[PDB]
């Protein structure tokens, strides 16, 4: 996250971080708990991931520094990309995990709800990107959860500015003006998180942008409401 602050336990409880453990054990993107065994990420993420087995979903944690040898995680029994996926600015960078076992909610891990059926004409306003990715090109991941709120922007001005990509509906746009703040890579996967009536709501998926946080150039990401129908279909 560029231009973001230190987030503290228990603020984003659904926010997880996936791990990678080969060649090495590094954080790899962010993600969302969506239910007791279901994590919603990006497909981008899994870029040469040759199996689940070298996944690790790590709840409740705050620095990345927290992750020890006997800290506890969660097993990746599956990984569902969307079918109709091919690179993230081409849209449709979706992915659920289901885990090995269940997530036991407590303040610092619990579920977000998806946006709400009915919620069409809902126009948020207070949104949020959340993430432990760049603060700058040639960064390094973060140790601390950051965060920043992030303007949302419309379809067609998101366009204007990407006119050598196809900016879908299945996209959401977020971003200010003169930039400055924005998720960046390694951020990607986590939630775009929007409070309505003091209830927050995964509202996008850190997807792709023309850099970090460049003036005119906002962050894309995977427009949530738009997958309800394909995310309920896979975890029923
Ligand atoms: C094989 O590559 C990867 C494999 C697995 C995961 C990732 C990942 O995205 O963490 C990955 O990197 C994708 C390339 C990339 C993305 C992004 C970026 C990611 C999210 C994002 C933006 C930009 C927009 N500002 C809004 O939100 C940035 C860079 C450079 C400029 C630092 C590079």
């Amino acid at each position: 996250i560029v231009g973001g602050t230190a987030s503290v336990r228990g603020e984003w409880p659904w926010q997880v971080t996936l791990h990678t453990t080969s060649p090495t054990q590094r954080h790899l993107c962010g993600g969302s708990i969506i239910g007791n065994q279901w994590i919603l990420t990006a497909a981008h993420c899994f870029y040469g991931v040759e199996s689940p087995k070298i996944l690790r979903v790590y709840s409740g944690i705050l620095n990345q520094s927290e992750i020890k040898e006997d800290t506890s995680f969660f097993g990746v029994q599956e990984i569902i990309i969307h079918d109709q996926y091919k690179m993230a600015e081409s849209g449709y960078d979706i992915a659920l995990l289901k885990l090995e076992t269940t997530v036991n909610y407590t303040d610092s891990q619990r579920p977000i709800s998806l946006p709400s059926k009915g919620d069409r004409n809902v126009i948020y306003t207070d949104c949020w990107v959340t993430g432990w990715g760049y603060r700058k090109l040639r960064d390094k991941i973060q140790n601390t959860l950051q965060k920043a709120k992030i303007p949302l922007v419309t379809n067609e001005e998101c366009q204007k500015r990407y006119r050598g990509h196809k900016i879908t509906h299945k996209m959401i746009c977020a971003g200010y003006r003169e930039g400055g703040k924005d998720a960046c890579k390694g951020d990607s996967g986590g939630p775009l998180s929007c409070k309505h009536n003091e209830v927050w709501h995964l509202v996008g998926i850190t997807s792709w942008g023309e850099g970090c946080a460049q003036r005119e150039r906002p962050g894309v990401y995977t427009n949530v409401v738009e997958y309800v129908d394909w995310i309920l279909e896979k975890t029923q």
